[PDB]
């Protein structure tokens, strides 16, 4: 599995890993703890599937919004910084890194979109969207044009739709209610009626994507584009005299664009999660650390107050902290597929007069609400029957019975730790080849039984337990009113018999 005295640690190809790799051989001569970094292809498809089975890297850094995911698989460990080291980094950067109200990993960098302008065709930017208008008029007489952006794609539109008050999914006390959705409220509906009226009134194309906005801006055919660091160098090569500030505001609120959280979490699996802690806390969330980092290949804005202030010499960076200040943490729960692809339906239709506005968030509103509570239920099923599960693993192999029965090596060195899992099965979408579930059928009183069966493994054999649990009517809990082993060779040990 994982190496234990030592670090590996996954990044991306993109990231400047050989910057943290000479954090790590630092760490190395401070400590005499040997520090790999890797950066394979792949690896935030890679991750799940290697730490599922208790192997793959310490730590693994990627976007925020994978994370979610990952620690519903039980994949990352809670981390543990206290208040003072928490207090170093700004404080929205430890909203987009909880699950289950938990802190899953450590902010490192921080991303979102801003507005890009031509100096030389707008030496002041607008602040505002409703100077916009006037300005492509002024501007169109020029034949040039105020603004081209990205249009197909809601990452792009979502922060004038979100300005007023939309919102993808509320978050609140450090989680997220996905059956919550803010796509079909005023403030959206504000939002995007206004991006339509500037269709309709000709100073946008709904057809605009973002080759087209990015030739355009790269021209000097446009004043400004909407975009965020990962498109600075074209600009640069374009040779064009550009800036990059804070994002228009629309009827007096900010644009609120989602939020990209570089963040680093620790491999539940790992038996270095002190290390992990030490090396990410005291190594490399510190001014050097970043730097070394930032050296390689630039981070862009840094969670790290300290070093964000020295990196604001670049305006541009100054900006996109600014605008991700503002701007909504993009949700790290998976659903989020649906919003995407709900929304994106939803502004294509709207910009191009295929639908109203409301007509068009109605629907997006009710495809996401629909996919939200399929995974609530499924959500809430799963946990229920974990429950039972954990329940029955208890009560398994603590009898001294079975444990007997299973020829447990219980010996000088203690208890043999049995090992408990789900049945396998052929594996579809939502894999899972050993899912713990139950199934269901009502009694001839209309109360729903539970039948589970599972697996417990000692070296010497493996066991197929079955329960049958009856839901209450009520104090809490479903009471087990049939639990069996049957143990290879043995005849069948009844926990509780059904009479």
């Amino acid at each position: 599995k994982i190496e234990e005295g030592k670090l590996v640690i996954w990044i991306n190809g993109d990231k400047g890993y050989n910057g943290l790799a000479e954090v790590g051989k630092k760490f190395e001569k401070d400590t005499g703890i040997k520090v790999t970094v890797e950066h394979p292809d792949k690896l935030e498809e890679k991750f799940p599937q290697v730490a599922a089975t208790g192997d793959g890297p310490d730590i693994i850094f990627w976007a925020h919004d994978r994370f979610g995911g990952y620690a519903q698989s039980g994949l990352l460990a809670e981390i543990t910084p206290d208040k003072a080291f928490q207090d170093k980094l700004y404080p929205f950067t430890w909203d987009a890194v909880r699950y289950n109200g938990k802190l899953i990993a450590y902010p490192i960098a921080v991303e979102a979109l801003s507005l890009i302008y031509n100096k030389d065709l707008l030496p002041n930017p607008p602040k505002t969207w409703e100077e916009i208008p006037a300005l492509d008029k002024e501007l169109k007489a020029k034949g040039k044009s105020a603004l081209m952006f990205n249009l197909q794609e809601p990452y792009f539109t979502w922060p004038l739709i979100a300005a007023d008050g939309g919102y993808a999914f509320k978050y609140e006390n450090g989680k997220y209610d996905i059956k919550d959705v803010g796509v079909d409220n005023a403030g959206a509906k504000a939002g995007l009626t206004f991006l339509v009226d500037l269709i309709k009134n000709k100073h946008m194309n709904a057809d605009t994507d973002y080759s087209i906005a990015e030739a355009a801006f790269n021209k000097g055919e446009t004043a400004m584009t909407i975009n965020g660091p990962w498109a600075w160098s074209n600009i640069d090569t374009s040779k064009v005299n550009y800036g990059v500030t804070v994002l228009p505001t629309f009827k007096g609120q900010p644009s609120k664009p989602f939020v990209g959280v570089l963040s680093a979490g620790i491999n539940a699996a790992s038996p270095n999660k002190e290390l992990a802690k030490e090396f990410l806390e005291n190594y490399l969330l510190t001014d050097e650390g970043l730097e070394a980092v930032n050296k390689d290949k630039p981070l862009g804005a840094v969670a790290l107050k300290s070093y964000e202030e020295e990196l604001v010499k670049d305006p541009r960076i100054a900006a996109t902290m600014e605008n991700a200040q503002k701007g909504e943490i993009m949700p790290n729960i998976p659903q989020m597929s649906a919003f995407w692809y709900a929304v994106r339906t939803a502004v294509i239709n709207a910009a191009s007069g295929r639908q109203t506005v409301d007509e068009a968030l109605k629907d997006a509103q009710t495809r996401i609400e629909a996919a939200a509570k399929e995974a609530a239920a499924k959500e809430a099923a799963a946990k229920a029957d974990t429950q039972l599960f954990n329940r029955a693993v208890s009560m398994v192999e603590k009898n001294k019975d079975i444990r007997s029965l299973l020829q447990c090596d219980d010996g000088i060195t203690g208890k043999e730790r049995l090992k408990a899992y789900g049945e396998l099965i052929t594996n579809d979408k939502w894999t899972r080849n050993r899912p713990i579930v139950s199934t269901k059928k009502l009694d001839k009183e209309g109360r729903t039984h539970h039948y589970m069966r599972f697996h417990v493994e000692s070296k010497k054999k493996i066991a197929l337990v079955h329960l049958e649990a009856k839901e209450s009517k009520q104090n809490y809990q479903p009471d087990f009113i049939n639990m069996y082993v049957d143990v290879p060779g043995e005849k069948r040990y009844y926990l509780i018999k059904l009479e």
